[PDB]
Order: structure tokens, then C-alpha cells, then sequence
């Protein structure tokens, strides 16, 4: 089965990078290129699965369209001190009270990680809103980036 999940970040977030990272991609060749969608399969439990991602640009608000999904990916950068907030406001926003789950994931993980500019912190923000931990992410790796978080995301996105 196909399942779909909604990259949500700000600009220069990592978007991009979570995308070209399902396709297999480090960060090294990633710079080498000159689609806002990624497909590819993945594995759960031993079966065959499809996980398609969505890149949702930063703006002011989500249409209709754009919130519906099995899954959301709220990513922010841990070197950027306002990406968070920007995640915490679209969650309140579209998915609070949309029944549909949500993993936070905090990219550029190779990066130094600063203080977010929000008053609740990224691990107290997953706690209080029953989520999973904020999932550790980098695609600037050496071989092909790890697949741990989109085997989590299309665990997630099999909820009924
Ligand atoms: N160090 C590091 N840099 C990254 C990573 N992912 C993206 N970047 C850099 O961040 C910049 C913008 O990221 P991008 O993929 O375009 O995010 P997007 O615009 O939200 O889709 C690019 O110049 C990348 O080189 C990462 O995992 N580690
Ligand atoms: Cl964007």
C-alpha cells in the first residue's frame, strides 16, 4: 500500500534533504543537482510498503488539501533557533484536532544544536501532545542516510 506524509518545515529547514534522502541521496550529492514529491519503498515488519512525501513550502497557513495525509513529518533545524516555532504553530493550526499522527524530527542533526526560540522545548512539546521523541536527522552523511525515520513515519501512517 502507498501511504503519504506531509514535510513540514521552514525555508532552508532540511525539506529538501528528507526527500532526496528517501530516494537514497546524501547531502554531498544532493548539491550536485540543479520535484516538491518523493517516492520510494519501504519495509515494515518485513512487507512491502510505498512512502510518499510531500514537501509543503513554509507560508501563513495549509489548505484542506494540503493537511490531509496518513502521516505528518514536522521537521525543524536544530541550528536555527525559529525553526520549532514554526512547527508548534502549524500543529496547533491544522493537526491538533485532526486525529492524524505526527513525528517531529529534528534535522541538520550534524550541525550544533542551539536553544529554540519557543517556550516549550521539542521534547517537552512531543511529551505533552502524546507524539514520540523528537527523532534525530542528517542526510549529510557518508554512505546513504539512515532510513529510521521514514520506517517510523510509515509505521505511523498504517493507523487506521
Ligand atoms: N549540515 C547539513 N546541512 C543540510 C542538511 N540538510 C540540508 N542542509 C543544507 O540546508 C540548506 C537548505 O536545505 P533545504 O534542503 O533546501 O531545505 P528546504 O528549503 O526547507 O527544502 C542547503 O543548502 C543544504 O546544504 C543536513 O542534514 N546537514
Ligand atoms: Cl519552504
Amino acid at each position: 500500500n502507498v501511504f503519504r506524509c506531509n514535510v513540514i518545515g521552514v525555508k532552508n529547514c532540511g525539506k529538501s534533504g528528507v526527500l532526496q534522502a528517501l530516494l537514497g541521496r546524501n547531502l554531498m550529492r544532493q548539491k550536485k543537482i540543479r520535484s516538491y514529491y518523493a517516492i520510494n519503498t519501504v519495509y515494515v515488519y518485513g512487507q512491502e510498503k510505498y512512502l510518499l512525501l510531500h514537501d509543503i513550502s513554509e507560508s501563513e497557513f495549509l489548505t484542506e488539501a494540503e493537511i490531509i495525509c496518513d502521516v505528518v513529518c514536522l521537521v525543524y533545524d536544530v541550528s536555527n533557533p525559529k525553526s520549532f516555532e514554526y512547527c508548534a504553530r502549524i500543529f496547533k493550526q491544522h493537526f491538533m484536532d485532526s486525529r492524524i499522527p505526527c513525528l517531529i524530527v529534528a534535522a541538520k542533526s550534524d550541525l550544533h544544536e542551539v536553544k529554540q526560540e519557543y517556550s516549550i522545548s521539542p521534547t517537552d512539546f512531543c511529551r505533552k501532545h502524546k507524539m514520540p521523541p523528537p527523532q534525530a536527522f542528517t542526510c549529510n552523511t557518508a554512505d546513504a542516510p539512515s532510513k529510521d525515520i521514514f520506517v517510523k513515519l510509515t509505521t505511523m501512517a498504517m493507523y487506521p
